[PDB]
């Protein structure tokens, strides 16, 4: 089973990622977990992501398509955050990548900033938390190592606000690409309602899925 989670930043793909993961045994390949992974660790295939992500920009399409090309080698699939952009999607078509669901996630605009300033992560795990929406279970730690979450260096406001205009400027696309790609019998096209709460986004993806 193939899948690409597409939406606005902070439309809980990731969130819902980790169910789909721990349930049809699905890998989660996170973009955005492989390059903050390849920043940290100052790997050759993404150390460069440091300054674009800071300023809340896309890293450049043939980096990422490299890294989710080797990743995909070490291997069903989730998407989660690629692509990103018509050359990354046009790159999978091109080698052959075929998916099996594509999955978008509507939020409005409106709720995006306000959502993500709430959001607090276990960097090694990637496991992601809301102190309002989707609490850990003791505040401030995580749910498996017991660990004190962390801030995104990236989740600042006016990151997120240059992040959002990126998003309609450069995927917002991909919602008609992978919509003609439906209508040609190429994968199934599905949307879901992402401001449902967590459990019910969930439950949605399982009759879907």
């Amino acid at each position: 089973m193939r899948i690409i989670l597409l939406g606005a930043p902070g439309a809980g793909k990731g969130t819902q990622a980790q169910f789909i993961m721990e349930k049809y045994g699905i890998p989660q390949i996170s973009t955005g977990d492989m390059l903050r992974a390849a920043v940290k660790s100052g790997s050759e295939l993404g150390k460069q992501a440091k300054d674009i992500m800071d300023a809340g920009k896309l890293v450049t399409d043939e980096l990422v398509i490299a890294l989710v090309k080797e990743r995909i080698a070490q291997e069903g699939f989730l998407l989660d955050g690629f692509p990103r952009t018509i050359p990354q999607a046009d790159a999978m078509k091109e080698a052959g990548i075929n998916v099996d669901y594509v999955i978008e996630f509507d939020v409005p605009d409106e709720l995006i900033v306000d959502r993500i300033v709430g959001r607090r992560v276990h960097a090694p795990s990637g496991r992601v938390y809301h102190v309002k929406f989707n609490p850990p279970k003791v505040e401030g730690k995580d749910d498996v190592t017991g660990e004190e979450l962390t801030t995104r260096k990236d989740d600042q406001e006016e990151t997120v606000r240059k992040r959002l205009v990126e998003y309609h400027q450069m995927t917002a696309p991909l919602i008609g690409y992978y919509s003609k790609e439906a209508e040609a019998g190429n994968t199934k096209y599905a949307k879901v309602d992402g401001t449902k709460p967590v459990a019910e986004v969930r439950a949605d993806l399982e009759k879907i899925l």
